[PDB]
């Protein structure tokens, strides 16, 4: 259905982050990877990312759109897949499952935002 609120994505993303933090599959991804546990991590991964950094960026007012948040969340999952020694590993199984959960929930957030932008463009004021 056609949507109108250009700002609604921000609270929807806060609520989705709350669901992710309460899911046991997020535990490896809540804080930055610890280099004392994984000494070679930065030799493999160029840009670390974690869910607390995403929430802090959102709460600071430093995302312009839900698409920018989605890019940083997807980086969490692609870093786990690049770092895993095996597609059968525990930590990669958790990120793979959490990625399916996130994609199911983010879809409507993106659709509603893009619909609100179209409505805004439809109604641009030019005569004054």
């Amino acid at each position: 259905s056609m949507s109108y609120d250009i700002q609604a994505w921000k609270k929807q993303c806060e609520e989705l982050l709350n669901l992710i933090f309460q899911c046991e599959d997020s535990e490896p991804f809540r804080q930055p990877v610890d280099l004392l546990e994984y000494p070679d991590y930065r030799d493999i991964i160029d840009t670390p990312m974690d869910f607390a950094t995403v929430r802090e960026t959102l709460e600071a007012g430093n995302y312009e759109s839900p698409m920018e948040l989605c890019k940083d969340v997807r980086l969490i999952f692609s870093n786990s897949k690049a770092y895993t020694p095996s597609k059968r590993s525990r930590i990669y199984s958790m990120s793979n499952e959490l990625s399916a959960f996130f994609e199911e929930h983010i879809s409507s957030v993106l659709s509603d935002y893009k619909s609100a932008l179209r409505f805004h463009k439809r109604n641009t004021i030019t005569k004054r």
